[PDB]
């Protein structure tokens, strides 16, 4: 996360870090809890993963240093990858992974709510994106969960500033005009979260943009709501 | 229908009792007509039905004792079941009849408009269960079609009280947090009618619950304005 | 267009011609461009259309004595037509155009855009229907591009005026209740184009009516907002 600051233990608690545990385990990317054996996340983050089996879903962490051998995870089922995925930058940015059990929702750890088809006209002004990402472009992985407040804009805006993609409905923009608070690498399959009528929504994934938090490039989402029939569908 | 009362004769003109008339002729469930050729009801009421030949339609009915023998009825030319359908509880419990020959409007006879899709965020404080089913779990079914006042709850809160159950987008829910007021068996198939802008809109398909009126257990009910793209490609 | 005026040199910069090259060159319909190799239409224009080697997409044009043997044109690399279309009175009637090159943006040819599924249940009150059609049901197609302002009807008022027809929640209809101003002949596959918070949204694609500009008729349009999902799928 570019421009942000360390979180409070928990303020965040549908977010996870998702590891890979081969060559050596390390932090892949982030992802939500959605339902108690049930993470949303990207589906570019499972390039070139051949088996669930190498890949571990750590809840309830606020830093990377809490994460050891003898930490618990959940083993992953199965990665669903949205059958029209091709890449990130257009579009179907979505995956699930079922666990191989089922969380226990806590304080520490418990799922996010995903927008209703009716919120399409929604205005959400109280928007945060979180991650143990890159602080700028040519960084590491962050030991402790960063938070940003960013500000969404309108689609119609998000297109001017990507002449050269097709900025779709399935998607949400997010970025200060000037810059400087966004995403960054390690970020991805993160959510975008924001608040309203008192309660936290799944607004967004975090999916790609022209380098990270840079003037006139917002960060670009897949829009949840979009896909709510599919994640229905899947999660059978 | 627990907790209601009587109704006025033809205050519910798109209220149909779907009979079958094997081993001895019986009411079934009931249904909406939404046009002249069609009713709207659920999956669940064809359980063992093998052919449409044993079901015979009622519409302009107040009383159960209208119906003997003589009585004029519509013939099914063909029930048509949500190819996604399972049962009740994991939803999609919809189904349509289609009429051998065609209902001639009228007063005691008429349809019900279908929700819009634009209807998504509207708050409906004017909702109504009707039926000719039990006044609790364990009685017989009613002669005069019954009706009942239910204000809606939300899917969180509906939600809460169903734990072991998935309640969906494509579910809604109505009863009091006490109880005493509900569909029970009998009722299925029927509508839920909500009266908005002077105009009533078939908000829901009666389908189930635990139990009938129990504090804490609201009705359930397909959430029919998710479905109006399957009604309207099933109905050509 | 019946009751209509004049348009001013480029008020309707994505408005096109389609014409068809054979027996000899004439007006086929109307079009909209929507993105740089993409023009919206009707799907019933191309009946009988075997190729698109014969359809030429004019831009930029306010009289059809602009057009000459030297004047340029686009050429259609492919027709996309609706996968459930059979006739535009039972809808689905919407096509693509692909364009050989692409459009080069001016203030005399620039896309409109499309509705958002979130804007459902605005309520346009600036509404407007273009084309070269006939000024009456026996006419002939018109030299310059002829504008009308219409209400939009609802769909329970339009369906009360077409009882022999389906109206269905895929179309849209506008007209005077007394009449006077409609699209006619030669004005199909143009926009339905209304102003909302400063910006022109393609609402309808003029598809069909009973006659034209006649009392209790009005015009049906096919809604474009339905179809969003779709025009992202073939755009790609
Ligand atoms: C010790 O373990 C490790 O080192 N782990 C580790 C794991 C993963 C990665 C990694 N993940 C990605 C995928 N992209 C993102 O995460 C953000 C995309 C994005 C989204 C928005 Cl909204 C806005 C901007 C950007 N954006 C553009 N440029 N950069 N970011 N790339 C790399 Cl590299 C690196 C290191
Ligand atoms: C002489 O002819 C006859 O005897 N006919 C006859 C025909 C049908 C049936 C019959 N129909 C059903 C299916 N369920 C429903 O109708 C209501 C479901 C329901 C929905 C809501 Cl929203 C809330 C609660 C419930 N709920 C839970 N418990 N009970 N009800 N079960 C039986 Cl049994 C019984 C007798
Ligand atoms: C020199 O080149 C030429 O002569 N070119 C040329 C090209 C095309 C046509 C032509 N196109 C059509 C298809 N229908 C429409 O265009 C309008 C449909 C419509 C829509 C609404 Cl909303 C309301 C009313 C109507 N409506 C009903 N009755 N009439 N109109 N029919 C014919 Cl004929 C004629 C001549």
């Amino acid at each position: 996360i570019v421009g942000g600051t360390a979180s409070v233990r928990g303020e965040w608690p549908w977010q996870v870090t998702l590891h890979t545990t081969s060559p050596t385990q390390r932090h892949l990317c982030g992802g939500s809890i959605i339902g108690n054996q049930w993470i949303l996340t990207a589906a570019h983050c499972f390039y070139g993963v051949e088996s669930p089996k190498i890949l571990r879903v750590y809840s309830g962490i606020l830093n990377q240093a809490e994460i050891a051998e003898d930490t618990s995870f959940f083993g992953v089922q199965e990665i669903i990858i949205h059958d029209q995925y091709k890449m990130a930058e257009s579009g179907y940015d979505i995956a699930l992974l079922k666990l191989e059990t089922t969380v226990n929702y806590a304080d520490s750890q418990r799922p996010i709510s995903l927008p209703s088809k009716g919120d399409r006209n929604v205005i959400y002004t109280d928007c945060w994106v979180t991650g143990w990402g890159y602080r700028k472009l040519r960084d590491k992985i962050q030991n402790t969960l960063q938070k940003a407040k960013i500000p969404l804009v309108t689609n119609e805006e998000c297109q001017k500033r990507y002449r050269g993609h097709k900025i779709t409905h399935k998607m949400i923009c997010a970025g200060y005009r000037e810059g400087g608070k966004d995403a960054c690498k390690g970020d991805s399959g993160g959510p975008l979260s924001c608040k309203h009528n008192e309660v936290w929504h799944l607004v967004g994934i975090t999916s790609w943009g022209e380098g990270c938090a840079q003037r006139e490039r917002p960060g670009v989402y897949t829009n949840v709501v979009e896909y709510v029939d599919w994640i229905l569908e899947k999660t059978q």
